[PDB]
């Protein structure tokens, strides 16, 4: 089984304990990291941070401890405009220029492949993407030739119905794709005036209009599309979503007036780290919703969906019964990578929970 963990570059900032390096990252956790956010910069794959290839030189030393280990950099992410991926695909210059820069860079770095993460190609996209992954994998073969290991190449692909119905063509990119990892973990957020879970794993018997909204119905919609299950990776966060309650109603359905207060360590409203969580439930009411498995807290007027052992554990083993490829973090670094903040002295409490599961069939 695959284990996926993606790393991000701007965790480096945090005050204090939640400042967090590559150096944190246990070598033998998971199976393939992947380093977040690579930008483009005159057609060609680039840095982001001032400091980028000090870390990648860091995060690539994991692999003189664990030589079975592969790393990754992704391209694009939430802060890298779609529109921008999209005028380099449309044009077959442009997207010919991103292409050949890749392997060098990759080579340079020590990585041994690239994770697409093109934030959603909209409906006039979709031909472009399949396009870009066919001639990305097409390099990657013929610079194989060179006598060094193939480059690996994945994407990160979106869980929404829709989404996926307007932007993906699932059957072609899942032949060149060396694996798929879903975003199971963005099925609700402060764009609706409601309290809910972003990343439930099953329907929930009780409401019914978006009965897509789950990890259920995404990775059986995308079985049907044609995604084969060896390459299909089951997205599984590790920060929470909070919101600000609009009335004393804490239930399914109460009133919402926007996100909730920043965390102390991670300072964006509407997401705490599992480790921020971990504190922030001293003192609160803990709830559990039985037919979505997936918990939720209450403190005062805020109003925490998040994902503890018990349903990250769930979910692994639901990724088993459907034979799946593995599992995908999204941030080593909000899980309680110090192990001090979460009782137990245990280091990444949630991704170990999910690494336990797998180490089962
Ligand atoms: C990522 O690369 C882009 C493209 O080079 C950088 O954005 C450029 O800003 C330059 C100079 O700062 C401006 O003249 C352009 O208008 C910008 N273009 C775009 C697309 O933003 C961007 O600064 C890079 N980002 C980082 C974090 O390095």
């Amino acid at each position: 089984y695959k284990l996926i963990c993606y790393y991000t570059s701007w965790s480096q900032y945090r005050e204090g304990d939640g400042s967090c390096f590559p150096d944190a990252i246990d070598p033998f956790l998971c199976t393939h990291v992947i380093y977040s956010f690579a930008n483009i910069s005159n057609n060609e794959i680039d840095t982001w941070e001032w400091n980028d290839v000090t870390l990648y030189d860091t995060l690539n030393t994991l692999k003189n401890r664990n030589p079975n280990l592969k790393t990754l950099l992704s391209v694009g992410g939430w802060n890298f405009g779609p529109q921008r991926f999209s005028k380099i695909a449309s044009k077959t210059q442009s997207r010919r220029t991103f292409i050949k820069s890749v392997p060098p860079f990759l080579r340079t770095h020590g990585f041994d492949g690239l994770d697409l993460a093109w934030l959603y190609p909209g409906r006039r996209d979709k031909r472009h993407l399949t396009t870009l992954v066919k001639e990305m994998k097409a390099e990657f073969i013929r610079e194989a030739q060179a006598g060094t290991e193939q480059l690996l190449l994945s994407a990160a692909v979106s869980a929404g119905k829709i989404a996926i119905d307007r932007g993906y063509d699932i059957a072609q990119i899942s032949r060149h794709l060396d694996f798929i990892s879903l975003l199971t973990y963005d099925f609700h957020g402060a764009w609706r005036q409601t309290v809910g879970h972003h990343s439930p794993l099953f329907r929930g018997q009780e409401d019914a209009s978006s009965r897509f909204s789950n990890a259920d119905y995404a990775v059986s919609y995308m079985l049907r599309l044609g995604a084969p299950a060896n390459k299909l990776v089951m997205g599984i966060p590790t920060f929470g979503k909070s919101f600000t309650l609009a009335s004393s109603k804490t239930d399914v359905g109460a009133p919402v007036s926007g996100p909730g207060i920043p965390g102390q360590f991670t300072k964006e409203k509407g997401i705490l780290a599992y480790y921020e969580i971990c504190d922030f439930l001293q003192g609160a009411t803990t709830h559990r919703f039985r037919d979505q498995q997936v918990p939720y807290a209450t403190k005062g007027n805020q109003w925490v969906a998040y994902d503890d052992q018990e349903s990250v554990k769930n979910k692994a083993r639901y990724l088993k019964n459907r034979q799946l490829a593995g599992a995908m973090v999204w941030a080593l670094d909000l899980d309680d990578f110090r192990g001090t903040f979460c009782g137990q002295n245990l280091t990444f409490p949630l991704t170990s929970a999910v690494k336990d599961v797998l180490a089962r069939a």
